[PDB]
């Protein structure tokens, strides 16, 4: 399907963060044999995506927020 | 690249959860015009992936855990 020494830092770059309303999904790829630096990702609600920095406070909150986004309903 | 009314519940099914050591990434796709039910995902450290249920307590902890996985180093 897709696997062959082809793993690049899914988030070569990163953004300080963004409102949790502009995001839609949250892909957090931990560091491994391809990237020793965590890589957070947010799929905007417009089919767009934006990597964030897990070292910043706004990013750590971007995730903690999505988590609640799914609290019963 | 990849976008055309082709969005299916990334997690048609779900698993009660799993240890945070067997996972590697955490893809949380919120519900939208394709799935009205949140969909959590965990990429094992063996290139494998497993969807979890965001309605269970172990799943909500699977995420809260990864978040810490990236706390300075």
């Amino acid at each position: 399907a897709s696997v062959a020494t082809e793993l690049r830092c899914q988030c070569l770059q990163t953004l300080q963060g963004i409102h949790p309303k502009n995001i839609q999904s949250v892909n957090v790829k931990s560091p491994g044999p391809h990237c020793a630096q965590t890589e957070v990702i947010a799929t905007l609600k417009n089919g767009r995506k934006a990597c964030l920095n897990p070292a910043s406070p706004i990013v750590k909150k971007i995730i903690e927020k999505m988590l609640n986004s799914d609290k019963s309903n």
